[PDB]
C-alpha cells in the first residue's frame, strides 16, 4: 500500500467528465475540473489540461499523468505550509498518506482548518484526533472514506485499506 493506490481506491477511475460527490465537475482520478456548472467550462478546463481537444474524454495514461501531478501538488502544498508542514514531519510514514489524502480531497486550505485535530495529532494523541476529525462536515458527507482515513491517522495502519 502507498498514497497512489489509497488514492486510487478512494477516488476511482472514470475517463469521462464526471460529477463529484458535491456535484462539480472531475475527471480521472478525483483531478476536479472547475466548480462551475458549465460543462463547457469544464471541457475548456479539461482541454487546456491535458494539451489537446478532448471532447470531454481521456485516457487512461492521460488520467494517470493528471494523476501524479495532482499528488506531488499535494505533497509540495503540504511542505510549503506554514500550519501543515509540522504536522506531516511529525508523522510516521503511513500517516502522512493520511494527511496527504485530506488534502488531496479537501484543499491545503480546507485541511489547515482542522486545527484542533492537527494539534493532537503533532502530540501522537491518536484517539483523541480520531474523534476530533469525525466531528466535521467532511465526515457527514463522505463518512465511509473518511472512516478509512481516520482509521489510518490513527492507527498508522493499512488495515482499512484492506
Ligand atoms: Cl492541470
Ligand atoms: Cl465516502
Amino acid at each position: 500500500m502507498n498514497i497512489f493506490e489509497m488514492l486510487r481506491i478512494d477516488e476511482g477511475l472514470r475517463l469521462k467528465i464526471y460529477k463529484d460527490t458535491e456535484g462539480y465537475y472531475t475527471i480521472g482520478i478525483g483531478h476536479l475540473l472547475t466548480k462551475s456548472p458549465s460543462l463547457n467550462a469544464a471541457k475548456s478546463e479539461l482541454d487546456k489540461a491535458i494539451g489537446r481537444n478532448t471532447n470531454g474524454v481521456i485516457t487512461k495514461d492521460e488520467a494517470e499523468k493528471l494523476f501524479n501531478q495532482d499528488v506531488d501538488a499535494a505533497v509540495r502544498g503540504i511542505l510549503r505550509n506554514a500550519k501543515l508542514k509540522p504536522v506531516y514531519d511529525s508523522l510516521d510514514a503511513v500517516r502522512r498518506a493520511a494527511l496527504i489524502n485530506m488534502v488531496f480531497q479537501m484543499g491545503e486550505t480546507g485541511v489547515a482548518g482542522f486545527t484542533n485535530s492537527l494539534r493532537m495529532a503533532q502530540q501522537k494523541r491518536w484517539d483523541e484526533a480520531a474523534v476530533n476529525l469525525a466531528k466535521s462536515r467532511w465526515y457527514n458527507q463522505t463518512p465511509n472514506r473518511a472512516k478509512r482515513v481516520i482509521t489510518t491517522f490513527r492507527t498508522g495502519t493499512w488495515d482499512a485499506y484492506k
